[PDB]
């Protein structure tokens, strides 16, 4: 039985623009837990950023919509859905509209801590090339978080 709520760390990031996912960028996302409250079909996420090279904590409230997907405000708007969950991983997908209107897809693998399972590795690898993000847009993120725990 699986319980999708908890702590959970970002490992590596995939994007279809390069822009999003860069030093201090607004998906350079360091994620430190998601709680899904499906009683009041809502999810909370807390995760930092660094904008000025500096760690910035977040902590948002999204609202659960059609089929399992989630729509949540930052840098934009964004609508994702948890695509796998394993006992030790969660692979998010999200697709965000910035204020520009420009529309970037993007793919995070999540795990408790820094110790990651190959196995869920190769799904990240496989659900962001399914996605049609190249193996170099992706970001290696445990390696570039030094934020707070
Ligand atoms: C690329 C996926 C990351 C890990 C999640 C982004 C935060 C969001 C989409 C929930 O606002």
């Amino acid at each position: 039985p699986f319980e999708l709520s908890g702590k959970w760390i970002t490992s590596y990031i995939g994007s279809s623009d390069l822009e999003k996912i860069g030093e201090n960028a607004p998906f350079q996302v360091f994620m430190r837990s998601i709680e899904f409250d499906d009683k009041e079909s809502k999810v909370y996420l807390n995760f930092f950023s660094k904008e000025n090279g500096i760690c910035e904590e977040f902590s948002l409230i999204g609202t659960k919509q059609e089929g399992n997907t989630y729509d949540v405000n930052y840098a934009g708007n964004n609508k994702f859905v948890v695509s796998y969950a394993s006992e030790t991983a969660l692979i998010i997908s999200n697709i965000n509209v910035d204020e520009e209107g420009d529309k970037t897809i993007m793919t995070g693998l999540l795990g408790k801590g820094t110790d990651i399972e190959d196995q869920d590795l190769e799904k990240f690898k496989e659900v962001t090339r399914e996605n049609g993000i190249p193996e170099e847009n992706i970001v290696n993120i445990i390696e570039r978080d030094d934020c707070p725990a």
